[PDB]
């Protein structure tokens, strides 16, 4: 009940807010009373709590001096509880801020000060900054004294003074300038888990304590550098009440040795004062680096007094550390034993959708023009890191003053205020920063042609398991990973295996069955051990293995020398791939050019399971695989795709594939001594003609024999007997 | 698994490994019965060709 | 030398052969050389360009 979220304020100044009269109610509150409104960084803040009938339950409105007073933004939540015994003010000393009075001249007292306290009662509280108008322009003030102290009521008889020196404005600034976690974004999850491990602890020991679980003495932050790791850090501890203290490792190691160690435990010791506490030791790895690779026992005894101080927290006085590195295995492992930064985080690169908040986030307060768009920039930076997307951002805004450099006058000591507020940054920049900054298959079913019951049956073993897991689930069967390819040379095999990865969506290895043989003793195991290896790390993924029968084969039947070599590596597939049937993810495709001599077990379900036969294309699938290679070829209408297909019955699709690049081939010939000719003459061929398909084709030849094919159908009838079983039916 | 891998009738050729495969065996009938201590270590090959196996393996 | 340059502003520093006072930390075997560094990277950082402030490196 206590929380509220902040609101708009509608008549509200500097020293009132208001509540809901039911939460007045629920919260005990009386209309007049002062109340201590606590906010983000330990910041406090008491005004008069007043009644509105349009303020929300859950909302409070409230001002932007007062937002500002409490490092609080509209939307926040912050904290009101009743602040009882305010005593009326003996003597106050109130400063102004250096860019508020520049300029001004005037009696700050009678002109601002008077008029804003008399007779108001106005509760202040040392800190505080409010905003006074008057004068000639509007002038904020920042309470350094109070009697009593901290909060006090401003009396008629309360003594009023300015005299002193004005408060720097570099200090006010700084306090302004930083704001919650709502700076960072797309690592929520992130965040998540650092509020998680660091802020429960913190604010809760005895939920700990009682347990007698030991909360955690340090946090470890790594990532690439530019990652706002120090900023996620400072922002997650602004959100919560805990103090930030930041450490600076060049700051460390700047100083002498020995001195340095009196800072860090004066650190510490301010810290355990502050409680709750957040010690952030910026560049872990710049002051701690490991011991072993040292050539001074400055840093060795850096790292040792760490270690007793990490052993020396208290973890009753609620205090935790955490630290930032770009690289882990630079910090000593000391550092990184149970018990000291025992949690690890990892920070990655931020994602698309982040990166698009970064660049929001970024721009604010650039003045952006209408027709930029960060989304379509933030797809185009896949890898960038968000220093490099805040350098993209600079360059792109000096690619707008570039652009602007004409309409200004460089000369000119003054520039035009009308062309600097004109100035907008528009895409035209963007791309020209994207140009300069730097950070699946591509085969279609389309390029296919026919194999259409090939096809539904690859989208049905493939595609379709992930579509619908949940029907899956409810008929409670694993997908099958395994399908084996056998046909003649040039078949699309691959093409059918990079047609279903790119379909699915996942990452593609293809290997080569002697490309892994080797001649070493175990080389060959280790060879594919490390491929399986790789499509584990790659799931989802499709293994693609050409030319199976060459690393696959009849165990039994081998007396030569490598005939050892090739029934381990037989033996080794078998115990990977029985690996695999843990992984659904990962897929295996194998092809072969003859499946006579495979090992059975191979065959068995479970492995190899789906067997598919890829026959030599007909007239149909011969004139798609015509159209599909000269897709990207203008040829001519005269040219009739249809005869071209129906004369070669037994030519294979790479024939077809050949003749096609060499009529293209040919064109560009005519093409090119048709233009040198037409140059020649002055000191045409659009389209291929049929004269260069005829004569092309004469020099093709019929790839696959008959005999091959002969062998392919044997073998799959020998398949076809061996399913058998007619049309099972059950009795009755 | 697949223990016919490692395992073999011993002397099957000259070109494994220059005899290391040979000596992987010898290895082996060492470790599972030699001048050692029994612990409660159980082994269990899983082979799919039991005939090419060490007759001193089984 | 940065006291100088932030009291007069703008001011321009140029450091001359900047490879010379900071090398890589890794690479110095001394501790001289990285508490040099160590200051450069400090003062650097310290600079929040208030005064406007360009530090060039040859
Ligand atoms: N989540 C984020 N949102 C916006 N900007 C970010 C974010 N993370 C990093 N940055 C950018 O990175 C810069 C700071 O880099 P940082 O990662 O804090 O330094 P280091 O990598 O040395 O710790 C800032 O200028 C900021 O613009
Ligand atoms: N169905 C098809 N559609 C389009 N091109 C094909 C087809 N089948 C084969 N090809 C052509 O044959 C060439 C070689 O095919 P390849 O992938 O080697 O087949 P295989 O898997 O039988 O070895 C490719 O360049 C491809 O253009």
């Amino acid at each position: 009940p206590n929380r509220l979220i902040v609101d708009e304020a509608i008549n509200e100044d500097n020293s009132v807010v208001s509540l809901s009269q039911p939460k007045m109610d629920e919260l005990q509150l009386f209309r007049g009373d002062t109340v201590l409104l606590k906010g983000k960084k330990r910041r406090e803040a008491v005004c008069i709590v007043l009644s509105d009938d349009t303020c929300s339950d859950e909302k409070i409105r409230m001002n932007r001096v007062v937002r500002n007073n409490l490092r609080v933004r509209l939307g926040d939540v912050i904290s009101i509880q009743p602040c009882p015994d305010v005593k009326y003010g003996k003597r106050i000393h109130v400063l102004p801020i250096d860019d508020t009075v520049e300029g001004i001249t005037g009696n700050l007292f009678e002109v601002y000060l008077k008029p804003y306290f008399l007779e108001a009662y106005r509760p202040i509280r040392k800190g505080d900054i409010f905003l006074v108008r008057g004068g000639m322009r509007a002038v904020e003030f920042k309470v350094v004294e109070t009697d009593p102290s901290p909060y006090c009521i401003v009396a008629p008889d309360t003594v009023i003074h300015c005299e002193g020196e004005p408060i720097k404005r570099e200090d006010e600034e700084e306090s302004l300038n930083e704001v919650g976690y709502d700076d960072i974004g797309g690592c929520r999850k992130q965040l998540a888990q650092i509020k998680e491990m660091v802020e429960l602890p913190l604010r809760h020991p005895a939920l700990f304590k009682e347990i007698g679980v030991k909360p955690p003495r340090g946090i470890l932050l790594y990532g690439p550098p530019g990652t706002g790791k120090t900023l996620i850090a400072r922002a997650v501890a602004n959100e919560t009440g805990a103090f930030f203290f930041l450490i600076n490792g060049p700051e460390i190691m700047s100083k002498l040795a020995g001195e340095s160690e009196s800072n860090l435990r004066k650190a510490f010791e301010e810290a355990e004062k502050n409680a709750p506490a957040i010690i952030f030791i910026d560049e872990l790895d710049a002051i701690a680096p490991k011991r072993e690779k040292t050539h001074g026992e400055v840093e060795r005894r850096i790292v040792s007094q760490l270690l007793t101080l990490m052993d020396g927290l208290k973890q009753r006085a609620h205090v935790i550390v955490m630290a930032a590195t770009n690289r882990p295995n630079s910090i000593d492992p000391a550092l990184r034993r149970f018990g000291r930064f025992d949690r690890e985080v990892d920070i990655g690169i931020p994602d698309a959708t982040g990166r698009l908040e970064i660049l929001q986030i970024h721009t604010k307060n650039m003045k952006l023009a209408d027709d930029v768009d960060l989304e379509q920039v933030a797809n185009e930076t896949h890898g960038h890191v968000g220093a490099d997307l805040a350098a993209l951002c600079s360059e792109a805004a000096l690619q707008a003053i570039r652009k602007k450099m004409d309409l200004i006058d460089l000369e000119d000591e003054t520039i035009d205020a009308e062309v600097m507020n004109s100035l907008a940054v528009t895409m035209d920049d963007f791309r020209w920063a994207l140009s300069q900054s730097n950070p699946v298959p591509q085969v279609t079913w389309e390029d296919i042609g026919g194999l259409e019951d090939v096809k539904r049956e690859l989208q049905e073993l493939v595609q379709y398991p992930v579509e619908h897991p949940d029907k899956f689930l409810k008929f409670g069967m694993t997908p099958s990973k395994g399908v084996l390819f056998y046909g003649p040379p040039g078949c699309g095999k691959t093409l059918l295996a990079k047609a279903i990865a790119n379909e699915c969506q996942a990452n593609f290895i293809s290997i080569k069955g002697p490309e892994l043989l080797t001649m070493w003793f175990g080389e060959s195991e280790a060879n594919v051990r490390e491929i399986f290896d790789k499509a584990r790390q790659a799931a989802p993924c499709v293994l693609f293995f050409d030319q199976l029968d060459s690393i696959a084969k009849a165990r039994g039947g081998n007396i030569g020398d490598g005939g050892g070599a090739a029934d381990r590596v037989i033996n080794q597939i078998l115990t990977e791939m029985d690996g695999m049937s843990t992984k659904k993810n990962v897929f295996i495709i194998g092809a072969t050019n003859r499946p006579d001599i495979i090992d059975p077990a191979i065959l068995r379900p479970g492995r190899l399971d789906q067997l598919i036969y890829i026959p030599l294309p007909d007239e149909k699938s011969r004139v798609a695989i015509l159209k599909a290679n000269l897709r990207k070829s203008p040829v001519a209408k005269d040219v009739d795709l249809e005869f071209l297909a129906k004369m070669t019955n037994g030519f294979s699709g790479a024939d077809l594939t050949e003749i096609c690049q060499r009529a293209c081939k040919l064109a560009i010939r005519e093409s090119i001594e048709s233009e040198i000719r037409r140059e020649r003459e002055r000191q045409p061929v659009p389209e291929i003609r049929r004269d260069h398909f005829e004569e092309a084709m004469r020099f093709a030849r019929r790839s696959v024999s008959d005999n091959d094919i002969r062998k392919y159908e044997m073998f799959a009838q020998t398949l076809q007997q061996s399913r058998g079983f007619g049309s099972f039916r059950f009795p009755s």
